[PDB]
C-alpha cells in the first residue's frame, strides 16, 4: 500500500474515457514520466467507498502480462484514485468490430485467445474469479496485445462457490446457467463466459445469441441449445467453446487446460 | 430548514414502518420524484426534541448515515423525511438472509461501513447512544447505514449526561453508562462491540437467558460474552477490546475502522 500510494497532484486528468461506459474512468497524465495513464475516480455513489478501496487492494497482488497493471493509488484523502496503465486501442469489442481483418486475421485471433486464457490461468491459480469476462472488458495495446480488465476480482478458493447478492442483475448472454438460476459463481462460470468471449472473438464482435429473447436464454440452455459454430471458426476452437458451455460446471475444462490448447494451436500456427 | 422545508402535501403517507417497532415512522412516497421515503411524524414526545434532532440531521452527511431528504416544521403534524432503505433493519436482515451470500467477508463489509459512520461521528464530536443491529438499516448490494435520529452533540464534551430518569437498553449499554448515565464516544464503542456480536451470530439476542439485574455486576466481575461459533479470533479480539471496563482502554472508531477495513480488504 505505502509503496503504491501517490499524491493526487502527481496526476493531471486529460480526457474522460469510455465514453462513460465504464463509469468514472479518465485518461490522465502521470506528470513526472510524461505517461498517459488510466485513472479511476469515485463520484458521489456511484460505487460505495469501501468497495472502491478494496478494488485497489486486490490489484496490488495482481502481476501478469495480460492483466491490467496497477501503477498507483490515492487513498489518503478524497478524491480517491486508482491509477493503472493505459491501453491505447481501447476495448477488444470495438477493436474487433472496427479492425482490418487482413491484419487481425486467424492467427491474431488465436494470439488473442492465448493471451486471455493465460491471464485466466493465472487468476485460477492465484485464486480469484473475474465474474464479468467479455470482449468489452478486455483491452488492446499495440501489436494485438490484450489485457483483461482487472477491477472486480473476488477472492475465492478454486473448489469453492461465490453466491452473488440478492437482486443482482447479470449480463445474461455471458452468464453461466448456475449463475442465472442460483446466483452461483466460480472459476467454472468464468470458463463459461470465456467460451462466449471466444465466440465474440471468432465473430469479430457480434452480439451472442442474436435475436434471442433474454428471458428465454436459460430455458434454451437447459435443453442443450448452444450457439452454432461461427463462420470460419476452426472445429477445434468450436469444440473448446462447446466444452466451456457444458451444463455441469465440473465438466468444463480448467483455464490451465484451455491455455495449453490455445498455446499449442498458436505455436502450430 | 429553508432548503429543507417541504409541503406536507408533497408526500403520500402509507403503512407504518417495521411492524411499528420504531414506532411513529411510516413508509411514504414523494410524488414529485416518485421516490418512496421514510416519514417520521409528531402529531402533537417533546416537540423541542423533535426539532432538535431535525436540526442535527441537517448537519450530518455520510454515505453510511441515513440521509435526510426533507422536513415539515411549519405546522403540526411535523414531518422529517429520510431515504428509505429497501432491505429494512439489519437485525431482521441478518436473521433471514442466505448465509452463503452474506458470509464472512460480507459481515466484515458491514462492520467496516458501520465503523466508518461512527468514525465520522467521533471526529465531528457527536455521539449516537443507541448503536444496535435494530438501528442499522440495509440497502441494495449489502449497503449498510446507521440510523442517526437522536444523535447528541458534545458542546464541551466529551461526556454527555442523559436526562433524569432515562432508561437504556441494558445489554447494549456500557457499565459507566448504567452506573452514572454518562455517555461518550467510548460508550458508543462498547455498544459497537455488542453490535459486532449481533452480526457474528446473525442476529441472536445478547447475553441469552441472563437476568438483566445481574448484567452490571457480571460485567464488573469481568464476565464477557464468549466468541461466537465461526467468529475469527481477530474479530473477537476487537469485541473484547470494545468491552474494556475502563472507557479510555477501549479503541477509537478510527482504530476500529482501520482494523475492519484491512480484514475486509484481505478477504
Ligand atoms: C475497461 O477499461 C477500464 C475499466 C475500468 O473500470 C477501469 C478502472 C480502468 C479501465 C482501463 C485501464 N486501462 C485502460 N486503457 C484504456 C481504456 C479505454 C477504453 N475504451 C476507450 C478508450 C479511449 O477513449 N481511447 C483509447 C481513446 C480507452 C480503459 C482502461
Ligand atoms: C431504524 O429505522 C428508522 C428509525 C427511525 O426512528 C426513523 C425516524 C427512521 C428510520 C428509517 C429511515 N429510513 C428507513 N428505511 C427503512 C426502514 C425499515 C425498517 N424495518 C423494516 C422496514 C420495512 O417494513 N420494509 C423494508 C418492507 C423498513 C426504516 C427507516
Amino acid at each position: 500500500y505505502d509503496k503504491w500510494e501517490m499524491e493526487r497532484t502527481d496526476i493531471t486528468m486529460k480526457h474522460k474515457l469510455g465514453g462513460g461506459q465504464y463509469g468514472e474512468v479518465y485518461e490522465g497524465v502521470w506528470k513526472k514520466y510524461s505517461l498517459t495513464v488510466a485513472v479511476k475516480t469515485l463520484k458521489e455513489d456511484t460505487m460505495e467507498v469501501e468497495e472502491f478501496l478494496k478494488e485497489a487492494a486486490v490489484m496490488k497482488e495482481i502481476k501478469h502480462p495480460n492483466l491490467v497493471q496497477l501503477l498507483g493509488v490515492c487513498t489518503r484523502e478524497p478524491p480517491f484514485y486508482i491509477i493503472t496503465e493505459f491501453m491505447t486501442y481501447g476495448n477488444l469489442l470495438d477493436y474487433l468490430r472496427e479492425c482490418n481483418r487482413q491484419e487481425v486475421n486467424a492467427v491474431v485471433l488465436l494470439y488473442m485467445a492465448t493471451q486471455i486464457s493465460s491471464a485466466m490461468e493465472y487468476l485460477e491459480k492465484k485464486n480469484f474469479i473475474h465474474r464479468d469476462l467479455a470482449a468489452r472488458n478486455c483491452l488492446v495495446g499495440e501489436n494485438h496485445l490484450v489485457k483483461v480488465a482487472d477491477f472486480g476480482l473476488s477472492r475465492l478458493m478454486t473448489g469453492d462457490t461465490y453466491t452473488a447478492h440478492a437482486g443482482a442483475k447479470f449480463p445474461i448472454k455471458w452468464t453461466a446457467p448456475e449463475s442465472l438460476a442460483y446466483n452461483k459463481f466460480s472459476i467454472k462460470s468464468d470458463v463459461w463466459a470465456f467460451g462466449v468471449l471466444l465466440w465474440e472473438i471468432a465473430t469479430y464482435g457480434m452480439s451472442p445469441y442474436p435475436g434471442i429473447d433474454l428471458s428465454q436464454v436459460y430455458e434454451l440452455l437447459e435443453k442443450d441449445y448452444r450457439m452454432e459454430r461461427p463462420e470460419g471458426c476452426p472445429e477445434k476452437v468450436y469444440e473448446l467453446m462447446r466444452a466451456c458451455w457444458q451444463w455441469n460446471p465440473s465438466d468444463r475444462p480448467s483455464f490451465a487446460e484451455i491455455h495449453q490448447a490455445f498455446e499449442t494451436m498458436f505455436q502450430e500456427s
